[PDB]
Formats: C-alpha cells, structure tokens, sequence
C-alpha cells in the first residue's frame, strides 16, 4: 500500500490542470514516443547507405549528402521532446522537494508560489514548440523530392543524386506536424483557462 | 494486497460489456501485437536491399522501389492498431479520474455520463479500422506480383523489377485482413447488443 | 503473500488434468520456446543472402528463391505454436470471469459447464497440430537438398542454385517434428484419460 | 515475506544433496551460462561470411562449407545444456506438486518416492552429458585446422578452403570440454555419495 | 512501506546542498544520458564504413582514418561522464556505511567528518571536467571539417580523405560543450556557497 | 520489510574486511564493468572486417589474422573477470548456506570455519589477476603497432597487413592495465590488513 503518496503528488502537480487536459497530453505524448520509437526510426536507418550520385568523382557523394541533409529528422524530433518535455521534470522535482519540506515543518512543529512556476514551464514548452517548428521550416520545409542537385566542391559544375524513401518520410514528417500543432494548441488552451479564472479572483 | 483497486478499475470499465467479448478481443489483440512482432517485422527487413531492377541508369532503383511501395505494409498496421487502441486509453483514464473524484466526494462528505463515451469510443474504434481497410484496399489491395512495370523518369521507356519474398507477404497480408475483419465483428456486435439492451430500458 | 489467488486458480484450471501430464507438457513448452528461439532463429539468418544461382539472368535468384522457399520455416513454426497455444489463454481468461463471478455471487449471498470448454480446447490444440504436420508434410518434406533446379521465367530454361546450411536444417527439422509429435500423444493421452473417467460415472 | 515458502521448497529439493556439490554445481551453471552467452557467441559471428575457397565454381563454397560444418559449436552446446537441464526443471515441478498435495492433506485432516526420481535424474544428466562429449568427438574431434580440403560436386577435383579463427574456438572448444568433464565429475560424486550413505541404512 | 529508510539516507546526502542545485543538477544529468543514448551514439555509426579517400594504395585509408580520429567523440564523453559520476556514488557508498554504523552504536547503547569529503568531491568532479574540456580542445577542437589532408606512410604524398556528418557531429558537440559549461557552473555555485556558509560560522 | 535477513548477510560476508575496501573494491567492479561493455567492445567489432593486407592470395588475410590475433582482447577480459569474481560468489554461497544449518540449529534447540575461506578466495584473485597479466604480457604486451609482417603459408614470402583503430585500442588496454593494478594492490592490502590483526591475537 506504498502508493498514497504518489496520488498525493499527482494530485498536488495537477492543481491547476484542466480535467480533459491531463488525460489528451498525456495520451499525446505516449503516442508521440511509440510513433518515433518503433515506426519512424526503422525508415531512416538507410539514409546514407542507399543515398545515391551520378558521377566517378570520389568524395562527392559525401558533400552532398551533408549538405542535403544537415541534421537527421529524428534526430531533431527527439531533440524537440526533451527539450519540451524537461520542464515538467523540473517542476515534478521541485514539488516533490517543497512537499518533503512542508511535511517537516508540519510534522515538527505539531497563491504565487506554485502557481508562477506553473506558468513559466508551460510559456516555455510552447516557447520551444514554435521554435523548433519555425526552424525545421525554415531548413528543410514540409515535404521531400526524389531529386536532388548538388554544387559543392570537388564535385565538378552540377550533380544529380537520388535520395530514399521520400514520400513515406513526407508521410511522417506530416504525421509530426499535425502532432506538433495538437501540442501546442492544447498549452495554449490550458495558459488561456489558467488567466481567465484567475481574472475572476 | 494492493490489487483491489485495480479490480475495481476493471469491473468499473467493462460493465456494460459482454461476458465474451473480454476475452476474445484482449486476445485478439496480444495476437495481433506478437504477430506483428516475432514474425512479420522479419520479412520485411530486406524490402529495399534485395530489390532490384533490370537497368544501368543510376537512380532508377530508388524512384521505382519508392512508386511501387510508397509506404511499407508493417509501418501502415502499426498505425492502424495504434489508431485503434488510443480511445480505449483515452476512456481507462476518464473513468481513472472519474473514480478518484467520486472517492473524493464519497469520502468527505460522509445512466448517460459513461455509456456515451463508452459508445464513442467503439464507434471510433470501428471507423478507424474500416478506413484503414479501405485505403489498403485502394493503394495495394490484397496480394503481391513478382515483377512489377516502371515508367518514371529517370528511368528510359519501361523496365521490370523484382521484388523480394512475394508469396510469404501475401500469406500474411491475408492473416491480417482476416484478424482486422473478426475485430470489426466484434466491435459490431458489441454495439449490436449494447443498442438492443437499451432499448429494452 | 498476495499469490493464494494465483494458486486457486492454477488448482481449479486444471481440476480434470493428469498428474504427470501438467509438468511434461509444460517442460516441453518451455523446451519448445527456447529451441525455437536461441538456436533455430539463428541458422535461418542468411536464407536468401547466401542463396545463389549460376546464371547472369538478373531477377532469376529472386522468383527461384520464392519457389523454393514459399514460406520460411521458422515463422511456420511460430504461427503452428500461437495457435496451438492460443486456446489455454481463452479457457484461462473464461476461468478467471468464472471465478470472479461466482466470488461475487456467493459473496453478496452470505459438471459440464467447463468440462466440455476444455475437452474442445484439447481437441482443438490436436486439430492444429495434426493439421500443421500435414502442411509442413505436403509442401516441402522433413529433409532438404543442397542443389535445387529452377524453371522459372525470367530464367532460361532450367538453371542450378545451392541452399544454405542443409544438413543443420534437416536435423531441427527432425527435432521439431519429434516435439510436435511427442505433445500430440500427449494431448491424445488427456483425452482418453478424461473419457475413461468419465465413462466410469 | 512472502519467501518462506520458496526456503521450504529450496530445503526439499536439495533434501539428499551434499553441502558443497549445491554450491560448485551452480556456480559451474551461471559460469557455463555467461561465457557461452557473452564471448562464445560472438566469436562465431562470421562463421560463413568469412569462409572463403579457392575456385571459380559457383555454388562450391555454400556445399564444402556445408560438409565442413554440419552444425555449429554453439548450437550444438545449447542443445546440450537444455537437455542436461531438464531433468532437474522436471523434479521441481513434481517436487512443487506434491508439496501442494501434501499440504491439503495435512490441512483437510487436521523414503523411496522422491529418492528415486533424484537418482533417475542425475544418471540421465550423466548419460546425456557422455553422449554428448561423445558425438562431439566422433563429429569434429577437439581441435580445428586453417585449411581444409573439399571433394564434393560441383567443385571439380579437390579444392582448399579456409576457415575463421581457428584458435580461438579451439581454445573454446578445450574450455567448454573441461567445463563438461567437471559437471560429469560432480554428478558422477553425488551417485556415489547417495549410494554410499543408503548402503548403511 | 520499505522506503522511509531511503528518504532518510537521500536527506543525509544532500544535507549540505542548495535548494536548486538538487533539481538543476540530476536533471541535467539526465538530459545527458538520454542525448548520449538516443541521438548521438547512432551519429557515429558509420564513422569509418562511410570513410573514404582518393588513391589506389591498399592501407592508407586506415592509417588515415587513425590519424585523422585517435579516438572518437562519443567514447571520450563515455569516459567523461564516468569520472565525474563516481565520485557521489564513493560518498554515497560510505554514507551508507557510516549510517549503519551510527544505528549499530545507537541502538547497542540504548562537522568535519562528512563536509571534508563531499567538499573533495565536488572539487574532484569539476577538476575532472576542466581536464576533459582541456584535453579535447588541445586534440580535436570544436569543429570538424569535411576535407583532411593525410601525410602518413605508405601513402605516397599527400592525400586528401573525406568526413561523414561533419555539420551534425559540430553541432552535437558544441551541445554537450553548453552542458559540460553548465555542470562546471553549477559545481563552482556549489563550492562557492558551502563555503560563503562555512565563513559566518 | 523483507530486507532484514539481506542486511546480515551482508554484514556477516564483509566481517573481516576493512572500511574503505569495500566502497573502493566495489565501485571499481561496477567501472570495470560498464567501461567493458559501453566503449570497449564497440571499438573491436570492425576488428576483422576492416583488416587488410596487401596481396592477391586467397586465404592469406584469415591466416595472417589468426596469427596476429589468437585471442581478442575483450574475450580475454571478460574470461579474467570472471575468473576473478566467482570466488566471491562461491563465498556467499557457503555463507548463505552456513547462515541457514545455524538459524535450524539455534531455532530447534531453543575462529577459523570461515576466516580460512575468506583468505584462500583473497588469494585466488590476487593469484588469477597476475597470472592473467603475466599471460597478456608474454602474448602480446601493451601496445599495438599499425603494420603487421606476415610469413605464413600460403602466403608468399612476408607480407604487410594493416590493422584498425590501433591508437585507441592501446589507449584502452593501458586503461584496463591500470584497474588490473589497481584491484590487485586492494587484494593485497586487505591480506596484510587481516593478518596485521590476526597477528596481535
Ligand atoms: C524523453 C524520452 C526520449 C524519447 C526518445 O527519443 O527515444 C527514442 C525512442 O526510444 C524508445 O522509446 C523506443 C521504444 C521501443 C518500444 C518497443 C516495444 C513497445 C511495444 C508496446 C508493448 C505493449 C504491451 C529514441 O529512438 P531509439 O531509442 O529507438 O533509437 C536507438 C536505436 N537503437
Ligand atoms: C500499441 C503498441 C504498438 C505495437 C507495435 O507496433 O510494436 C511493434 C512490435 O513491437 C513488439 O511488441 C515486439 C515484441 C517482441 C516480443 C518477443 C518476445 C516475446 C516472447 C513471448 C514470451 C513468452 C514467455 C513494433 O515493431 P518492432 O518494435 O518489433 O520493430 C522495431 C525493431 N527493432
Ligand atoms: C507464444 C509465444 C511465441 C514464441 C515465439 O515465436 O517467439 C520466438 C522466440 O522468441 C523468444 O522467446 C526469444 C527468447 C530469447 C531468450 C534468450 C535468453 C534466455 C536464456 C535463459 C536464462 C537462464 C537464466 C520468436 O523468435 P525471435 O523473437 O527470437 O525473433 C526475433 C529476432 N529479433
Ligand atoms: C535472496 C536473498 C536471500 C535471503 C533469504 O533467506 O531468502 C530465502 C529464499 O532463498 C532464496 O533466495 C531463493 C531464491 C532463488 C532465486 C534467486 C536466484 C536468481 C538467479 C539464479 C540463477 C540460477 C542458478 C528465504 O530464507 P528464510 O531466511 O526466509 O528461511 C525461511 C525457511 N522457512
Ligand atoms: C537453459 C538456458 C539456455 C541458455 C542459452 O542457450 O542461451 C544462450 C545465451 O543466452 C544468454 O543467456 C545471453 C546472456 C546475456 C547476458 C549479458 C549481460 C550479463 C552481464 C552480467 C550482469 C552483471 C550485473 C543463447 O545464446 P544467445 O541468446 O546469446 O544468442 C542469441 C543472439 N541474439
Ligand atoms: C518515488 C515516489 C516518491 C514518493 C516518496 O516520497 O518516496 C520517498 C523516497 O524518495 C525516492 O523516491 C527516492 C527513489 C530514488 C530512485 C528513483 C529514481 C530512479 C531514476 C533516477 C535516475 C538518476 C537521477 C519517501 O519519502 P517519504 O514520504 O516516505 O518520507 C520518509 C522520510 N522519513
Ligand atoms: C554512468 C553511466 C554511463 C552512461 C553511458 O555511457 O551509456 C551510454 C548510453 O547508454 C544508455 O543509457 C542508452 C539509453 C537507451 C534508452 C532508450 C529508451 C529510453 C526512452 C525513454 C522512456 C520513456 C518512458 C553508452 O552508449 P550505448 O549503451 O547506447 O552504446 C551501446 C550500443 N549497443
Ligand atoms: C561477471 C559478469 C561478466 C561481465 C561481462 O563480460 O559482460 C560484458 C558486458 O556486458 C554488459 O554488462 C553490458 C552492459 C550494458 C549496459 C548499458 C546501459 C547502462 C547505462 C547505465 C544506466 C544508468 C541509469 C560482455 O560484453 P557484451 O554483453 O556487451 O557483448 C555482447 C554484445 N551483444
Ligand atoms: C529515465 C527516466 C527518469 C525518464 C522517464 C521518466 C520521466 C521523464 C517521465 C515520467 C512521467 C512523464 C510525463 C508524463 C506526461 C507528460 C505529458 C505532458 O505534460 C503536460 O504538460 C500535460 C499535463 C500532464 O500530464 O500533467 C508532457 C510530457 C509529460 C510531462 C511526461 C514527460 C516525461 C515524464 C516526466
Ligand atoms: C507504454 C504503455 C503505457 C503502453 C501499453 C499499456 C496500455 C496502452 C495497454 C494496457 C492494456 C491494453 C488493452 C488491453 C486489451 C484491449 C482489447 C481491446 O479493447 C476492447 O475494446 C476489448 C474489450 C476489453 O478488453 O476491455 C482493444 C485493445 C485493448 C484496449 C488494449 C490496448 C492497449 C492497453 C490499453
Ligand atoms: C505477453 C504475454 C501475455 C504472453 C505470455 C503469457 C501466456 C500466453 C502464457 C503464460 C502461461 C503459458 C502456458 C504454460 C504452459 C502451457 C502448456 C500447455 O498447456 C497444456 O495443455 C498442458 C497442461 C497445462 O500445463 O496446464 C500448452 C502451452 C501452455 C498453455 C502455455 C501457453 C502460454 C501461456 C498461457
Ligand atoms: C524461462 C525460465 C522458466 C527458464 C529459467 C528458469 C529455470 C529453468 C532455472 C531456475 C533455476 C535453474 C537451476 C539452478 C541450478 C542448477 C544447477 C544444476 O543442478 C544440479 O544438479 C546441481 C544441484 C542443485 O543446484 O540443486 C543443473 C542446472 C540447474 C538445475 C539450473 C537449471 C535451470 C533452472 C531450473
Ligand atoms: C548499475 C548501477 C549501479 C549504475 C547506475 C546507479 C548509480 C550509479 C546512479 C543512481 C543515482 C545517480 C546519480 C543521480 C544524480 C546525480 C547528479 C549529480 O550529482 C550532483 O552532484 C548533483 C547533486 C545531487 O543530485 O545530489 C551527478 C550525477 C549523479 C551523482 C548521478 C550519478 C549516477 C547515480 C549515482
Ligand atoms: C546472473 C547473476 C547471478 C550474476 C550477477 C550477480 C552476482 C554474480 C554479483 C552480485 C554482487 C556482485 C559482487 C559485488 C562486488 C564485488 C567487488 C569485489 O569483491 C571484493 O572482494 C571486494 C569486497 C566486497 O565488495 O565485498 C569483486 C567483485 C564482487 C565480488 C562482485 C561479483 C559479482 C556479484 C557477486
Ligand atoms: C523429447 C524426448 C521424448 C519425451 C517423451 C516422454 C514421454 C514420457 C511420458 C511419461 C508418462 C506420462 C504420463
Ligand atoms: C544427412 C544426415 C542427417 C542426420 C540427421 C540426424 C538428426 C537426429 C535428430 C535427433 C532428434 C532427437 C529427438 C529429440
């Protein structure tokens, strides 16, 4: 029956929460983990491998591919949900050390303070959110074509190279996107309740 | 002994199920997974390495391999089963959170709210699989030919290509359309009898 | 000490099961699993990457690779043991309804029924076995050939390709027909048992 | 503290057993167990990727590797260790059985039974580990050569081959046959020392 | 209820610490692990497979390939992590020692000792890391370029050799140089305020 | 709670072992293991693979490795490892064995057994550990140069061969020499620690 104590902290972290909030996010997540787990990690294992080029020139092959491809998309996927996912560690550790205090206090001695941290880490998984989703626009864009034209050294004048998988990884990369936006659009409804019943007092 | 809850949870979830709906579904369903973990994950490891086509132009392999398969059968059921088990999720951590706030308001102060989720939930559950069912159908449709035509560019005219172990992913294609079909019926059936005890009033 | 459930149950499962019976076959289970999966796994690793074939026809090893070999046995063998297991899940998980239902019953409240549930299981278990063997039997043997003669189009006329390790093959092929054998007596020997008994009144 | 009963168990099984073969036997166990699964396994990796012979032939290799080789060390070592384990999983589980039965008799109502399984047990441990050792020396011997030579069709005449590490899995192969002559050892001490302590009556 | 004990032995531990070093700390511990783990490891993957350069001689690439990476990224990190983690888990070893001891004496009879050694610590782990950031700045540097010029015998001349991921393989490092910075900072926070509290006495 | 029973086991294992050999022994065991298993054994794997040598003999490069490369390096460590750990398990075994015929003893009828076992053990380790050392030593010795001079049939005349990853290889061994070092100088230190007490009576 060593278990009360972890519904006390569930309880206490999910103060301000909204009720259908907990359950979306956290199914969210699950399914963001299993999708990058065991579908899109296996379509990328033949990136380079099966990355192609017309031309005798040694070397060429290997530019091309980099500056294709600066940065593997899961790569930056699993870079976007630490960083988004951090913050909820850190207020996670944070309450439990106030709880273990206030029991001290409590026991020996027989808003603002939470609720400002709160905030913050939810601005801040949005914050990171949008960053990521402009960067990735910015770079690579929303979508992937079967041709690719390289002009970089020592590769002479221009090369023609052939990339692998591309419509199953705008599949994905869709897939992400519309996961991304889902995300986001849930923090922001839950920033929006948070203010609009703290307006009330 | 600190398992009644868990049974509690799982009488609250399952009352308005039929007797042997439980059992055949939940094993229809650790089929399904290992199924499509021991076995199937295999045969398709070598769907790219061993294919090949009857050419000398560079690229041609790449853009026919990406025509004929845009997306692998193993990747397209992971998603179809992902699909179909999240609303079971979604209701196991309504009626979670829903019992946790009944005990609150049973303890200190000492139908239509779950049916229509529950209903939902079901009904989703079979639109997802019937969709799935229906875009397999239209994109590859139920079997596999040895030799398959291509006519994209940057391949000359047309050539043949050759594809790797036909047979043995027919065979297990067929399997999964026959599991896919008796989980439809079965969710069919539940809502059959759920409508026709209610009726009853 | 939350395991008394666990052993009344295990004790009401197999009410009309023989002494010796319970540890054979579940050794044999046991023995079954990990035959199938530290050694025979392994062999079958390089089917087709050691296959080989004396033309320079491209596309002839593919379709002469998918005739010989329609199906891999490994995955036969997974597919005849899920089914052949499948049936003691259900008759577990009915038992464990069964069970829940009467403690509420005879709670609340201060043969044939599952005999014939399980005599179908047995028989259904035989039925697989029996009908895996015949397959098995019908389509390629109990031994395999180091040389194999292939007249298939693309391939002109008739041409020669050579198998991957025969001999290991055919030995756990043996092995496996002897353990498939062996749980068919096994399960023919329950049967007679409970008929015996019963016949007695 | 629910582990009372697997004291009592562990105290029943090991009942005629000397005080130090329960120690040295396990021991040699998880030693057997860890060198065969961490480096033994490894070694044997590229046993066919590897093997090269001098020819043109096609299909030459595949066959003379084949004859060479008619089942691997490791393989061939597993088998032995499930079968020479066996027997003890089998006593076990009759041992468990019958300590349930014993206990409803004594809770209801308030040598040569097991003995002779023990001794069944170990000399089939024995006779499996000899006919073992025994195939293992008219197959392959205790030692391996860098070159062999092939007379097998197609190859014409005789050809050279060369094999992968033949050291170290000879020394493997000495470690393993000293592991096995020990085992032999100790179970043939504890026939004995039975037999000797029931001699006096 | 067998975790009282361990909430005592954690609050023995962190007796001396901040308030925020606790949670800034071990999270960022994990952040590491995980990049490590997940993203980075597989980076380097084909680190020498997809090396190449342009000449005919048999030997140079490897020689090239020695003297271009003495040592790659991902191990020095390993070794890293590893020297600045040991040393809590020797202070934890002998907290939990000396906790023993204490409970001994005092139920048997019903600063300086501890604070020297966490400082040492803390002292070693940020020595550790100065040296580690040292050695790979004299070594590698932050950067890697995508040509590199090989003067080293057999090969003729000199020769020019191509990188894989060079872009990507800066950018992680430069990551785990933020997160090497930020543990130091941390570190120095520490020693900085244990003393500032020592001086008041 | 049922954690009492492995706490005096523990304390009657290190009864006669100092303070800080304890911590330091110990967290150098988990080092060693989690150097070996991280970066260690990826760094070999390309270890035959990647080796060349410079000839067209068929047959030469397997026969110039072997002879080059008896036994890895990794195998051997984890053959020393285990051969220096099992006294230790040997030890507890007996220890948990004695523990259990004292409890009988002491419940029903309501120096020098153990001491000599503990320093035969001690000096098995210390013996294993410089043998292997001395082993290492007389076969290779502590480096590892980039060029190899084979003169071994069939190849004609010598040949050069070259090696992979050689730098970091030697960079690994010294590590592994210097725990070997390390736990050996422990080993001894506790024997003249134990027999400095036992001398004083
Ligand atoms: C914050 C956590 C970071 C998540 C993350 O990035 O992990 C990815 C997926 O890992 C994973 O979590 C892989 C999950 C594998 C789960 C497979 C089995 C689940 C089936 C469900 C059981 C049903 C009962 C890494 O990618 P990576 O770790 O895969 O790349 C390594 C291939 N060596
Ligand atoms: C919802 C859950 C999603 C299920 C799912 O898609 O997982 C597949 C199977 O995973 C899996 O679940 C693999 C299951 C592996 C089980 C093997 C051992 C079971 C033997 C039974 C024990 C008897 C006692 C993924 O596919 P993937 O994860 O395999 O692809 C990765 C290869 N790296
Ligand atoms: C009903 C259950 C289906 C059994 C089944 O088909 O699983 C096979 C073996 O799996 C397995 O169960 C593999 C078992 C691996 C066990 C290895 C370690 C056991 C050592 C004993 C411990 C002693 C203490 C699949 O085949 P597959 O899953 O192997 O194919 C995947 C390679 N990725
Ligand atoms: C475990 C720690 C030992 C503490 C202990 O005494 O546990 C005993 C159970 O023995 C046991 O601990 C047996 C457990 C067997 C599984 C653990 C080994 C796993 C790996 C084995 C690989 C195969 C070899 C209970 O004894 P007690 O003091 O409560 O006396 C009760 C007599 N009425
Ligand atoms: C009866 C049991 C059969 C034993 C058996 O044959 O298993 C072998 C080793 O398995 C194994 O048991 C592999 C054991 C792997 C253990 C590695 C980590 C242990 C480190 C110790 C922890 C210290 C704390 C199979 O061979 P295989 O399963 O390896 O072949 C599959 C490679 N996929
Ligand atoms: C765990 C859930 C927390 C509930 C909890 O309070 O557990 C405390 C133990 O702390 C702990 O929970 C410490 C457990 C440490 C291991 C868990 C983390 C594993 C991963 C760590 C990776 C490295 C970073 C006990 O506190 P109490 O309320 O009973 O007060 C007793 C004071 N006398
Ligand atoms: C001190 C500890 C040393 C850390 C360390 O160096 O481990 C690295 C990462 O290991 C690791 O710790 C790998 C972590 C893999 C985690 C993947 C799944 C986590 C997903 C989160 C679950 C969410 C719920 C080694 O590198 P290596 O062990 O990877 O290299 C082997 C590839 N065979
Ligand atoms: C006595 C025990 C023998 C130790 C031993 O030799 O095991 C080596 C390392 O195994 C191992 O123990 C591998 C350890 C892998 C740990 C990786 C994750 C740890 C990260 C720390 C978690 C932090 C929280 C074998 O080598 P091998 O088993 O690797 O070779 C197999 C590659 N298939
Ligand atoms: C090696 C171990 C320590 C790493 C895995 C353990 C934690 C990092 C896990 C346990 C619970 C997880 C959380 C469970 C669910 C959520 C949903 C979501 O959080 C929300 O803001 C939704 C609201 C809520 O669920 O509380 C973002 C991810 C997060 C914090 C997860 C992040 C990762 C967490 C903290
Ligand atoms: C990393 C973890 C959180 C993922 C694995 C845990 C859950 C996602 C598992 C636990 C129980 C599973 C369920 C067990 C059985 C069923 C059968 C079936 O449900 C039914 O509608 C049948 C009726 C019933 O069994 O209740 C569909 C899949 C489902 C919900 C499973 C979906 C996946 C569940 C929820
Ligand atoms: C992911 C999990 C849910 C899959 C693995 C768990 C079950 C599927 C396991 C647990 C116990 C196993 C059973 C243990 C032993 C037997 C022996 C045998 O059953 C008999 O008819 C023999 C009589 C008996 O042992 O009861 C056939 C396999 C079977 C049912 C096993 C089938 C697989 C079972 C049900
Ligand atoms: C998937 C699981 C069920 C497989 C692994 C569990 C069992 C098969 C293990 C648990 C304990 C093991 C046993 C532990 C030690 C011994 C030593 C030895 O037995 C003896 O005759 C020595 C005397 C003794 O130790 O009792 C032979 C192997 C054996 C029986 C082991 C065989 C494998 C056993 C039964
Ligand atoms: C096979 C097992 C034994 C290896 C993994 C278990 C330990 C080595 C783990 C458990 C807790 C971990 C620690 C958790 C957090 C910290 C943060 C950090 O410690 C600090 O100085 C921050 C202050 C603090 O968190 O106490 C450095 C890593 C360290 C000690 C970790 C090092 C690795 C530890 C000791
Ligand atoms: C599959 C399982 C059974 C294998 C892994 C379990 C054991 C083999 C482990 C558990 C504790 C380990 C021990 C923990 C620490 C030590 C340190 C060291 O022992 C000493 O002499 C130092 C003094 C001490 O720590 O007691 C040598 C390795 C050893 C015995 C370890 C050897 C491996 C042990 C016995
Ligand atoms: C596999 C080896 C053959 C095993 C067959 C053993 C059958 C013996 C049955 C004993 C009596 C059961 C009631
Ligand atoms: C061409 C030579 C074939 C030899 C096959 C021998 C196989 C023996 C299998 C024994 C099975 C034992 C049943 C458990």
């Amino acid at each position: 029956g060593d278990w009360s104590a972890l519904g006390k902290l569930l309880d206490k972290v999910q103060a301000y929460s909204t009720a259908g909030g907990k359950v979306w996010l956290s199914v969210l997540f699950i399914f963001r983990i299993l999708l990058l787990g065991t579908a899109v990690e296996s379509a990328w294992g033949d990136e380079q491998s099966a990355f192609r080029c017309n031309t005798q020139q040694p070397g060429c092959e290997n530019v091309c591919y980099d500056k294709s491809f600066p940065i593997s998309h899961v790569r930056f996927w699993v870079l976007q949900i630490i960083f988004v996912s951090v913050p909820t560690l850190l207020y996670l550790a944070h309450v439990f050390y106030v709880m273990r205090k206030e029991e001290k206090l409590n026991k020996k001695e027989e808003r603002g303070g939470l609720l400002r941290t709160y905030i913050i880490s939810i601005l801040f998984k949005s914050i990171f959110e949008v960053a990521f989703l402009l960067i990735q626009w910015y770079i690579y864009g929303f979508s992937l074509s079967a041709v690719y034209t390289c002009k970089r050294d020592p590769c002479p004048h221009q090369v023609d190279c052939f990339l692998s998988r591309p419509t199953e990884k705008t599949i994905f990369i869709i897939f992400m996107l519309v996961v991304s936006l889902v995300s986001l659009a849930l923090n922001i409804i839950e920033l929006f309740y948070v203010f609009f019943k703290g307006v009330k007092d």
